[PDB]
């Protein structure tokens, strides 16, 4: 006999509860808007009504991304994931943004579906407090069968969030294998690994973890597609991505990009012993052709009311596209990057009573901290909401005194694994950097000119290794985030500065009309 399972899946929704523009920014032209829970619901229901055996799965990073999360703090996530009748979720690295308390009380206690992570181990007083609220696996009934779903979360989570020192993030493969074996001994022949580690780790899992039939991932924002893709996202491989396992089997790996723009859709065809005979599908583009469900939309609008406080007051206006996309800001100079740094610099110079930092002209900004673009087409209005999506962490723009040799080392770190859309890539201000990627990591920086401080007229002179420089940057980087160990360890002074979003709102309010360009601050050769 045969048994067909349809896996529906989302990942990295990032609090895009409402429908959004093509590029994930705030929705304005509703006729061309995409995604959102209301639209998703409609599509999920069409599938549920057509297919008898269906599972709806999330692979983490529902938390953090828009004012939805700033205001409702995870309660919106639980509430609307419950309304969509999610079958399971894997804990993501952003689910630990508001601490463990901020995971437990809004989400884990209010979610009506199992929330999973096998490689997160609770220790000390936390263990008994959190016992049962998340699980390593869940065995779900699906018709006359059962499907084991085993959870995992990125080992990078303690460096990217706030899980605390009571949670230990074990290696995924080590953590998973006993759980998958345990399931086998419980006569569970169909096993899905749902987790939040990235496409590369998902592939390793499929290869290395005996017993796993399917891997449904997230974290890396990977778009997979079989055929001609329906939008601007460039596929990284076929959907499903077939990994050939060490134990001689074809294991489908899947992911569904990000921002609720696509619903992932995989039909698995199983035998009576839970082996994958075949699988096919593609991620479904959630566009205007799919109507928003009326009930969910009405419910969204009810919850929306509280949020409209953050959209009312126009801070200012842009007359250019503010390119805060991952694809620009992690790979090259992006004008949103330049806007944010110029604001960091400018706002700091307002504090004239402070003697030490009032000629600071140099800025570095982790591109991965830039989380949304802003559109210029509705008279390019900029509200607080628009700004919250760009900078959703709520950190500070701190001030550091760094040696020249430290900065060279940071800019070397900035491109040490270039090509993988990682967040360490540095947007800059008062700095003209030139990379040669043909060279090896640790020696990719061929030119690094910075603005002189001890000079009457500021010009760009070469960074000297033994000179000392004053730089403005996010506290995340100052605290040694994004693997910038050299900053934390080699900084000479570190002063806590102003709140990130306030700095950029204050700047925009001051300027009225903004038009940041790409000027050749970061060049390649
Ligand atoms: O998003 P994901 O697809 O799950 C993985 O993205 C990874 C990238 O995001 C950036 N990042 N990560 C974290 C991060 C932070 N504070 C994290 C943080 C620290 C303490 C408390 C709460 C939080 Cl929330 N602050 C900035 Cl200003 N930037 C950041 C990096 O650039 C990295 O490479
Ligand atoms: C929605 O996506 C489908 C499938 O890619 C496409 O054929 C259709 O034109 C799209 N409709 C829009 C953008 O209105
Ligand atoms: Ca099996
Ligand atoms: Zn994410
Ligand atoms: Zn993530």
């Amino acid at each position: 006999s045969m048994w067909e399972l349809t896996i529906l899946h989302t990942n990295d929704v990032h609090s895009r509860l409402e429908q959004t523009s093509e590029d994930s920014s705030k929705c304005v032209d509703a006729s061309r808007c995409m995604g959102g829970v209301a639209r998703l619901f409609t599509k999920v229901q069409q599938i549920r009504r057509a297919e008898p055996n269906v599972l709806l799965l999330d692979a983490g990073d529902q938390y953090q991304g828009t004012i939805w999360f700033t205001v409702y703090k995870g309660a919106e996530v639980a509430h609307f994931m419950n309304a969509l009748r999610y079958d399971a979720m894997a804990l993501g690295n952003h689910e630990f943004d508001n601490g463990v308390e901020g995971l437990i009380e809004p989400l884990l206690k209010e979610a009506k579906f199992p929330i999973l992570s096998a490689n997160i181990k609770a220790k000390g007083p936390l263990a008994s407090q959190i016992s049962g609220l998340y699980l390593p696996y869940k065995v779900l009934p699906v018709g006359d069968e059962v499907v084991g779903i085993v959870g995992y979360t990125s080992k990078e989570t303690p460096f990217l969030s706030n899980p605390g020192t009571n949670l230990v993030f074990e290696d995924e493969i080590t953590a998973l294998q006993p759980e998958v074996d345990k399931l086998k001994t419980l006569n569970v022949n169909k096993i899905i690994a749902l987790g939040h580690s990235g496409f590369e780790m998902d592939k390793l899992i499929a290869q290395k973890v005996r017993g796993v039939d399917v891997v449904v991932g997230g974290h890396s924002n990977t778009f997979l597609y079989t055929g001609n893709p329906p939008s601007k996202e460039v596929p990284a491989g076929k959907y499903p991505f077939i990994v050939t396992s060490d134990d001689g089997r074809k294991v489908p790996v899947v992911q569904a990009y990000a921002f609720g723009k696509y619903l992932g859709y995989l039909k698995i065809e199983f035998d009576e012993r839970g082996n994958v005979i075949s699988s096919h599908g593609n991620p479904i583009l959630l566009n205007s052709s799919i109507p928003e469900d009326p009930s969910i939309k009405a419910d969204i609008n009810k919850w929306r009311i509280k949020l409209d406080d953050y959209s009312t007051q126009e801070l200012g206006k842009t007359i250019v596209y503010l390119d805060g996309s991952s694809q620009s800001c992690r790979f090259r100079e992006c004008n949103m990057g330049n806007l944010i740094c110029d604001a960091m610099i400018n706002n700091n110079l307002r504090h004239t009573d402070e003697m030490f930092w009032n000629h600071v002209s140099m800025c570095i900004l982790n591109g991965g901290g830039i989380r949304s673009p802003i559109d210029e087409r509705n008279d390019g209005t900029i509200t607080w909401e628009n700004l919250a999506a760009v900078l959703p962490f709520g950190g500070t723009f701190d001030l550091v005194q760094l040696k020249g040799s430290t900065l060279k080392k940071a800019f070397e770190h900035s491109v040490h694994r270039y090509g993988q859309s990682t967040g360490e890539f540095l947007q800059v201000g008062g700095i003209h950097v030139v990379y040669d990627l043909s060279r090896k990591p640790g020696d990719r920086v061929v030119k690094l000119d910075v603005l002189c401080t001890k000079c009457r007229v500021p010009s760009y002179d070469p960074l000297k290794m033994d000179e000392v420089y004053k730089v403005i940057l996010p506290n995340f980087l100052a605290n040694g985030g994004d693997g910038f160990q050299m900053i934390k360890d080699e900084l000479l002074r570190h002063d806590s500065g102003d709140q990130d979003i306030n700095v950029v709102s204050t700047y925009i309010s001051k300027m009225k009309v903004i038009y940041p360009a790409v000027e050749g601050r970061i060049k390649f050769s």
